[PDB]
């Protein structure tokens, strides 16, 4: 028993921001405005930058996606973690999970901490090892779940309680992995949704976008106002192409479900494979906390190979369709090895600790037919361990 | 007598990135690689780097005359990142008159994390030695400045702050574009440029560039690119790598056309004041000249009159636009002091110069004669 | 029951045409190349009009989807159409479906005909109205089933059947509304499966294009060679877009199907519906043919209104997800009615006699959410007949 | 004295079609509208129906460009072939085409294999001498297809005393395809022509990325007839290419001045070369026609034709020296290119009653700098007889 699934979602995500009355064709689908500049003193367009139709359509869609009032779209994930750090000053403090995405533990550990932020990374997971790192001055929690790639999963309404009870602190969900059709952040208490659209979100492997969703006035203002002051906007060509991957996230999410779920079966009852995470299956550490906070699942699939690295890269150069590529949440199916690949820009004392080990292989399940990608994953463990 | 046009540029503009060989197809034009992602058995990732914002980031280099070139979402996301080079502590000087986004990067974000900023004239050479101390990292220069076209002598500016310390020196080059000045020739360390201007020059993408020799200095702003993400679409490197084939062709056009337009305004009565590189009443001209190969197509000028002047001028206009932002094929108009610098601060924007009477024109490549004639029918109507 | 779904038909949908080795980057997918020319004499690549990356790729994975070895697009549906009449000569004669695409319709009756090309618009369900309308000058039937928008199936193995006894005459099966994840027209026999790529095939609203999918080895080498000579080629981007929408094309018609079957439910037990006209419903005339045709249906949705032009009109003023709108296959729900838009190019006299009368509606349904759905059609039918 | 350049033309390239007030928004660049199809019947609603029948971004384009050829009404095509076949959809069966005896080879193929089959007549006859014309005019002659300057041997046709003979002979269409010269350098409506036909492939758009036919009309009744035609066998542009279309337009006017200049200069130089025989550019006094050229154009495109001395084998080790000049097919791009019609563009024997020998090259010379293009042709020809 999931969370029931989010009513009106397929139909706000084909129809909100897309009102044909925005247009004087009253085009079913809203033109791409390229135009860097708009006629003055003769609707409210300025400059591109600072707002563009095609931009705030796809802000006002992700919005209602997420149950919020307000999106934000960046040039990336990246640039949209970016931003939110600018919203602190000189003296602040972060607290960040202990498990995330390569790059954002790389921008605070390296970047953020030459301005002044002090960053210290936690184990969220763990009740009270987070309110033993909170500080008067702490103004942002930056909590990822499930973790990339170990899949921890962060009981989001019981961190932001947590959270919220020390004055004005940010909790921050970065709901890449799930996307706002199984996961809300914001509707558990958190004070922003944030994603990476070049995965799930876009979901067609051709947008690199970041995307911000809140709840909160002033917020929303602080964002806004460095959305326009550091520049870090997608192109309104990939909003459109991002508000168009949009149209079909539900059937694609379902999917991924359902392809991502036969998957994390097989790999549990074969005889290679030594462990299996994934939300979806009883075995994870907390699926029970994942159906009372999700309506269903990704395609992320976290395993581990029995032997050593040499058995993980035998399976990984047989596979045939899974093809061997970084990223994920598109509707090809990737497989990766994070110690090489996606997490080797974390040094390997925090690579032990976190559990990414030289035989966790990261799946991203497609949306290609349940038959050719088990017979792949087969064919492929069977060359690994024979 | 201005500085001999760079060599070779033309060519480069066409070709440098755009090898066939690059691809199976040897396709003349290179493609547009919207891939995320890339097989493993040199691309890893998009933001990472990806092949048609390689060819246009090499393209750009050589036209700056550079070794490595990054590109940005946006000239005021390039700004950002290149202000990520520095720590908690040290100090960044600003030209007194910079675009009003810079101005309010700094003064309102950067300043937030321990940077201090300080806004100085850099035109007088003896206020910056009095500026620069010990904790100065970043000197931000514009040439010419946004609005009031200030010049600077890039080359003796760079003499100052490279003396004495590790200090970058940024010049600011989107209103001359690498066709009309070269910074990194004259002793810059980073040429940056909004391509939103001129560089595209089609009013239709927003990008930043880099432009930069210094190896270490490269490779501190790569890893910012990719670190900070500030990426731009390769759709837009695709478009902004189009517009650069013809940047030479239109640039020389936005220099035949400004110079008609701020010859006219000069001589015309009801203009108080033009402010013009090209003109020998510019007062840095003869500085212009020894820095530059020509001029493009940004004319400001002063309005005899009142606000009131300004307005019905510029509500007369039938061929130039009356809208933000410079650099397109299309002619534009704007009031400075309640559009686009209404965010620098009243008292500064008076010491400036920028009054209720500056108008700011960014000369398009329609006919001369269209556009002359509509100045004088829009003049004349706001002077009856 | 329905014919067994395809097999790797999503693998394929996804893969064929998009292997990374292509490229020197290894992207994993195909980039966009725009370049009108290609480097020579140093890639089989000429001129872009002839054939480019982008072009090729989406034709091998539409050939791959419709089991086909070979594919061409084109830059609409309707220049399919005329490229593939091309292939006749001066005193042929082509035998039409009587309900087709208001424009099929028109280029027949008011462009071939006078080429010296003989048009006969023919009930190929009745499968001799059809036999002796074949005269040793027939080189051609085109057939569209379900039809648009009265939605009548024809036999394709038996059309087919009839028509290759005589000779060197060609069968093509406009396939639009059912896309090859629910039919397959040459596994059943016909010589070309004929697509407006701008319904399901992208089924995003934001291209117009058309493809045609041909087995027989001659009959390929004379459509290559009037795709370039007659140029009626697509945008490179237009493919890559159509290529994208592919890759959604099995999880979007499956959506179509539970949708278009609930919208199909609810309309044929509403007190204020006269008629629902839906193969997928066991009340459609050749249901148990669509079942052995096919893998399942798509979301167009014909029914009659009880009442005249009036209430079709009230009906369709109140609908408020439901767009009022030409065209169909997208992921928006859409509505028409064919006898004042979109056929009503073809005569009103041809109108009456196919059933396409002021009440009739034809909805396009899309992926929203069902019951979103159903309470727009039934708050529109209630403005319309109220208690 | 070359005729005085068109009076309008940077400012309506740049302007016309392009009115903020169209949008909304007021963008100043008029937005990318791929809809296919447009919401009816509203409160107050007159306007767009189906994309393929008509949309905003191409009609922009078809506005811009038939001001451009001092045309009433435009028509975009999805390539100059499409526009081709188009327009000869406008006879019927048993009408007579006369063609020029040195076009496109697509054109020529066209008429011959195609056209040829559905009861039309196809003559092919020396325009350029006044009086096979009229002695190949019957009253079965519906349509007349001229080409000047000609692909590639670049012989001129009076275009104005053609159209005076063919309008003699009551209803007759005559078709100039004006893609040598663009309609910059030369207007053949202005000079008696029915149809000014473009392919947009090649200098219109000029950036070799956009395959697209133009035709250019002022007479209603053909107007109307064309424009039924475009929408019945739907060969149209992409919206996007539309787009870039247009884009590339507004920089025509100052891509063909450097076209010109550099053309010339690169004929110029070959001419006065020990090793060319034979220079054919209607800018240089040397051309057969140039008197007439300048009467009826106010300028010369880049496209340069001459003949080697020696032949084949040295004919290409020519084009194999060449470093700027890329070999390849096409023209009118920003790039220089060049090319051998014997095997590339007139491969498709007639090789020597048009001229069109062993030893012909064609040029198109490109926007670089005119110093690297000379000196490119220099050291290849020094490579060609060392």
């Amino acid at each position: 028993g999931f969370l029931p699934h989010f009513q009106h979602f397929a139909t706000q995500a084909i129809h909100v921001g897309q009102d044909p009355e925005q247009w004087t064709s009253r085009a079913v689908v809203p033109p791409i405005s390229l135009s860097t500049t708009f006629k003055q003193g003769a609707s409210g367009f300025i400059y591109s930058r600072l707002g563009n139709p095609t931009r705030n359509c796809l802000e006002k869609a992700v919005a209602a996606l997420d149950g919020a009032k307000y999106c934000l779209a960046f040039a990336s994930g990246m640039a949209a973690t970016v931003t939110i750090t600018h919203l602190l000053k000189a003296g602040d403090q972060i607290i960040c999970m202990d498990d995330v995405y390569g790059g954002t533990n790389a921008y605070f550990r390296q970047v953020a901490s030459e301005f002044g932020l002090k960053i210290s990374f936690v184990d969220c997971s763990k009740i009270k090892l987070l309110e033993a790192a909170i500080t008067p001055e702490t103004k942002l929690v930056w909590i990822e779940t499930p973790t990339n790639p170990t899949q921890k999963v962060i009981d989001i309404e019981g961190c932001a309680h947590i959270v919220h009870k020390h004055g004005d602190i940010i909790l921050v969900v970065d709901n890449t992995f799930m996307s706002p059709y199984f996961q809300r952040p914001l509707a558990l208490g958190a004070d922003i949704s944030m994603y990476s659209a070049t995965k799930y979100m876009n979901g067609h492997s051709d947008v690199v976008m970041g995307l911000v969703s809140v709840n909160c006035e002033s917020l929303h203002n602080r964002l806004r106002f460095l959305q326009n002051s550091l520049g870090a906007v997608p192109s309104p060509i990939d909003c459109y192409l991002c508000n168009r991957g949009l149209k079909t996230l539900h059937v694609r999410m379902e999917r991924h479900f359902k392809n991502g779920m036969a998957v994390a079966q097989f790999l549990e009852s074969n005889p290679w494979v030594e462990k299996v995470i994934y939300p979806g299956l009883p075995s994870h550490p907390q699926h029970e906390l994942v159906k009372r906070q999700c309506t269903g699942c990704g395609g992320m699939v976290t395993f581990y190979i029995k032997g050593t690295l040499q058995h993980a890269e035998i399976f990984l150069k047989n596979l045939k369709l899974f093809t061997l590529a970084v990223s994920l949440g598109g509707f090809e199916s990737l497989a990766e090895l994070p110690a090489s690949m996606t997490h080797a820009s974390v040094l390997k004392n925090d690579r032990d600790v976190l559990g990414i080990s030289d035989t966790l292989i990261r799946l991203s399940v497609g949306l290609e037919d349940e038959e050719d990608l088990l017979e792949d994953l087969d064919q492929a463990l069977k060359a690994a361990h024979p």
